[PDB]
């Protein structure tokens, strides 16, 4: 298993890039603030995740998202050592403007 | 929305810790590892995810998990800045052994 689904603002101006060999990407930072329940309290949660998307058939998502979108994203997450950086490789992502 | 829902093994051995003030906590992390699927691809996703359980109810669950369980964890990430280093702090946790 692994499902990270996460909404916030983007706070990072979207990067659009397109490799030779087909496989285009987008990629963004997502700032997420909501408060959530622990043990009976409820605390703030902060986080600001990298998130990339993927793919010709996804070309069109990142010319309707931008700097200031409310946005909520579904994938999964992958690693690699710097503790370990964090994306968020999004399968689906919905708006919220 | 903050959901993130990830298996793994428990790669370093579980801290209990307990504040004097009731709510104790217990925190490890476990290193996943999978195929996913993106843009048709598939490619291996990796990461060592620092996970935390809190409340006196969650306490049994530290004395029967050790390094070496293989396990499914589901709650909420939150980060601190260092890149931000982050947790998921964990309402469920599911034992596969």
């Amino acid at each position: 298993t692994n499902r990270l689904e996460l909404s916030g603002i983007i706070c990072r101006t979207p990067l659009r890039k397109v490799s030779p060999s087909g496989i285009p990407h987008c990629q963004f930072v997502l700032e997420h603030r909501s408060v959530q329940e622990e043990a009976g309290f409820h605390r703030q949660a902060w986080c600001q995740m990298p998130v990339i998307i993927s793919g010709h058939e996804n070309q069109a998502i990142t010319h309707s998202i931008t700097v200031g979108s409310a946005v909520t994203v579904r994938g999964f997450i992958s690693c690699h050592k710097a503790l370990s950086k964090m994306v968020l490789h999004a399968e689906q992502i919905e708006l919220i403007d």
